[PDB]
């Protein structure tokens, strides 16, 4: 027999990101400071490094989009489904996507970018969800990354 | 604190699925006894449960559908593809979907709709193709029901055996 083996993680620890497209909600410059913050969360905990390409294929390709967006996780209009990613592995794996029918910003007035960011970046590193409401991977939206996610990580890919 | 699970698995024991639509060459009936009976080949070796939803969102939704029907895997017209499932997961995770221009029996002539939904909802539960030529989960179909032990030892290394009895 065969099953569906799970990339329970990622093999290597120089990983790299693009950032496809850009929401019309912040500048450019927020949006990369944004996700480098994001990515500096989990590899400030890890032998984990992350280096971002301009063009082709990249481990984590991070976009914007609504509704249909070309995977049949269509999001919903504003509010509910902020975002998603996939777990590691090739091809989609590690993907992360972003409802542009939120409001990003760089702050408090809409989604914390950086904050569902760092969320969905571990859900790449192969993160489930928490149901204590002190971690980064509860659910539910609200910077020190909390013991309960250091655990979690770690218990992957090991401290630094 | 959570991590993956090492595979594609259902997180819980209890399952919901529901007949979207039906297919023409069957009745409303013989297309969901096949069905009842398909996944109880599964919940037999396991601890599995199946309940039906007549309507809303389960876990599994089954419908028939020919070419183009909301995904990437277009139907083809007759023959070829029988029919194809998502492995467990979030939104299609687990949706089974049956090509209508088919047919599809409850009998030996044509292709037997309960042998096909067995083999597919293997695939529903994250079951993927055996190279045993006589397991269930073997990609090609042929005509014949005990659930064949390559099929079983593949269920049970996912969600266990359940009861033993
Ligand atoms: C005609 N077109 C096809 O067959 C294409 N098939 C499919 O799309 C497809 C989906 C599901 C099946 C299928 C295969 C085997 C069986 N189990 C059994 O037939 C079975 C019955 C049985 C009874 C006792 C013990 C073991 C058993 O196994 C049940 C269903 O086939 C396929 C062809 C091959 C390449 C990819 C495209
Ligand atoms: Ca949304
Ligand atoms: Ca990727
Ligand atoms: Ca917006
Ligand atoms: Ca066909
Ligand atoms: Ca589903
Ligand atoms: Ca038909
Ligand atoms: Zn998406
Ligand atoms: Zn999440
Ligand atoms: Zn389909
Ligand atoms: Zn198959």
């Amino acid at each position: 027999y065969n099953v569906f083996p799970r990339t329970l993680k990622w093999s290597k620890m120089n990983l790299t990101y693009r950032i496809v497209n850009y929401t019309p909600d912040m500048t450019h410059s927020e949006v990369e400071k944004a996700f480098k913050k994001a990515f500096k969360v989990w590899s400030d905990v890890t032998p984990l490094n992350f280096t971002r390409l301009h063009d082709g294929i990249a481990d984590i390709m991070i976009s914007f989009g609504i509704k249909e967006h070309g995977d049949f996780y269509p999001f919903d209009g504003p509010s509910g489904l902020l975002a998603h990613a996939f777990p590691p592995g090739p091809n989609y794996g590690g993907d992360a996507h972003f409802d542009d029918d939120e409001t990003w910003t760089s702050s408090s007035k809409g989604y914390n970018l950086f904050l569902v960011a760092a969320h969905e970046f571990g859900h790449s590193l192969g993160l489930d969800h928490s149901k204590d409401p002190g971690a980064l991977m509860f659910p539910i939206y609200t910077f020190m990354l909390p013991d309960d996610d250091v655990q979690g990580i770690q218990s992957l890919y090991g401290p630094g």
